[PDB]
RNA sequence: AAAGGUCAUUCGCAAGAGUGGCCUUUAU
RNA sequence: AAAGGUCAUUCGCAAGAGUGGCCUUUAU
């Protein structure tokens, strides 16, 4: 079964059950579980990334830079990127099922273990990293594209225009607490939209994404 | 001068600009100074720290790691650790005087420095690291402790006996924009504080530690 | 960590930038 | 990234825990 993972990651442990921890959640084992080694896996894979990073992005402006790096360490580009390994058929859960938040942990936990299985060998395991994913990286940098929010850019466009900041006013919450409904409205000068969504953030975002095109009719 | 820093780093490189643009400010160079090596210097040293608290911190849960983390990386304890390297006579900067923001920026771009011109060894710039700063951090680990705000602990307390937060409010803000004061209200049944500070969110906690002396006389 | 507004101050013919304070938005 | 409350759900005699939704605090 391991075999199998290791022949995907092209390495083979030394110590099994450091990799079978990797792969284990708290569900399965409360005493042998990837919490800890997530705790490292996140900062070895951001620090291999970052490297990338640093060397083959076309903007290396701050405000490029931070958000994209944030995408790339994001739990959809790890998704993304443990495809190739089918972690889903080797992760040992009880209480849940192999969501993409358990997948990208247990991508970042299953960097750890190799760094750790290899005599903490960091040189050794970000190559190992970068044959398995350097391309698919460089690719997303290269396509690389920061996108704001609604919320971000109706201040931007207030703040220019009148140098004042829209209000974002609850109006309404339905639903029973689990699945609750939200109706906020945004309002600027006299201009005023609604929008609705599961949480009040995604509310808003409508609201403001309705207030800018509100203005641009003008 | 340069050769005075190799000594203290323990380190001599091969390409000196690379030294020179991580001591260097954009005040004194638009076109080589340190703000990207900072950026995976960051990541870079984020790496070292969080290795060495895996290994070594007494406690293993999410919610001791994670804060003891963030200070283990934080500005503070960075020029903390940078104090012993005297970077203050070797930083090149003109708008301006070297505050703890660029000392700590420059740590970082440092370490960045060295693992690049050392064609990207990340072991071998680990264990320099080491050399110089692991005794000052596992010793920072074993006093590890985690401190909570005020604000977090006022609606930690209330939320417990309650399942309510606390209200924040502005009461009223005087002085010029660029040096303010703030006077905020903090308020939970019918208790209510003051607090004043030079941002909202120092007034807040100010008026927090209140409202929670206020809960404790009853 | 990044983004916008703003006050102060510094460099600058200008463009524009640095530094410090504040407000807000986003991400984790 | 972490913390607290809450709803649902799963396991549990209980304590307590896991997973999903929401609110909020903090940090960067
Ligand atoms: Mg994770
Ligand atoms: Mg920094």
């Amino acid at each position: 079964m391991l075999e199998q993972l290791e022949k995907k990651l092209g390495y083979t442990f030394k110590d099994k059950s450091l990799l079978e921890k990797a792969l284990t959640h708290v569900s399965y084992s409360k005493k042998e579980h990837y919490e800890t080694l997530e705790f490292l896996g996140n900062a070895l894979v951001n620090f291999f990334i970052v490297d990338l990073l640093v060397q083959y992005s076309p903007n290396k402006r701050e405000g490029f830079l931070s958000p994209l790096k944030a995408y790339l360490i994001s739990e959809e580009f790890f998704n993304l990127l443990a495809q190739k390994l089918e972690l889903h058929k080797f992760i040992r859960i009880k209480r849940g099922k192999i969501n993409e938040t358990i997948i990208g942990d247990v991508f970042e936990a299953l960097w750890a273990a190799v760094y750790i299985d290899s005599g903490r060998d960091a040189n050794f395991t970000r190559e190992l990293f970068y044959k398995l994913f350097k391309e698919d990286i460089l690719s997303a940098i290269k396509e690389g594209r920061v996108k704001k929010d609604y919320k971000t850019i109706l201040q931007e466009i207030t703040q220019k225009r009148w140098k004042e900041r829209p209000e974002y006013r609850l109006i309404s919450v339905e639903g029973p607490h689990h699945k609750k409904k939200f109706i906020v409205e945004a309002k600027i000068k006299e201009y005023r939209t609604l929008g609705e969504g599961k949480s009040k953030k995604e509310a808003e975002q409508r609201a403001a994404e309705e207030l800018i095109k509100l203005l641009e009719e003008s």
